[PDB]
């Protein structure tokens, strides 16, 4: 058993948009545009949502590259995060109180206040690669294991 969830990263040549979530799972964290694929849309659908919902912004284009599934020891159900990148956002960000957007240099992504898998994958996303990983973790803040496949492209 798992649900599905959506992660949009608008990435351009200088800088990556990030959002603070303000409450609930993952507060105080920068992260991507995101959340929870519902029944009945697809999940290119609901990472347009959510970026819709999340920061105002619409986009012509999504490109999917990756995939991440989350075990947390203990609970049966994993998480399976569907990762999608754009260049071709609509609008400028707006700040809701799910997330407080804000723009980050590429060599300013602020890992430290990230989830702490983000520093495994993320930099893929800078290195011309799709992947599709899986994170074993203790609670929030200790990963376990991790295993990523990953492609040149
Ligand atoms: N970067 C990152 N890393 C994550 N690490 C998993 C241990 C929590 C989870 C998420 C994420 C993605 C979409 C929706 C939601 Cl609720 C989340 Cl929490 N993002």
């Amino acid at each position: 058993a798992s649900r599905l969830y959506t992660l949009v990263l608008v990435l351009q040549p200088q800088r990556v948009l990030l959002g603070m979530k303000k409450r609930g799972f993952g507060a105080g964290r920068w992260n991507g545009f995101g959340g929870k694929v519902q029944e009945g849309e697809t999940i290119e659908d609901g990472a347009r949502r959510e970026l819709q919902e999340e920061s105002g912004l619409t986009v012509d284009a999504l490109h999917k590259v990756g995939q991440i599934v989350f075990e947390f020891v203990g609970e049966p159900e994993l998480m399976d995060v569907h990762v999608f990148c754009t260049d071709s956002i609509q609008g400028t960000p707006v700040e809701s109180d799910e997330m407080r957007p804000c723009w980050f240099q590429l060599d300013q992504i602020p890992f430290k206040d990230m989830w702490p898998d983000d520093s495994y994958w993320f930099p893929l996303l800078l290195q011309k690669k799709k992947f599709h990983g899986y994170f074993k973790f203790q609670g929030q803040d200790t990963i376990l294991d991790y295993t990523l496949r990953e492609v040149d492209t």
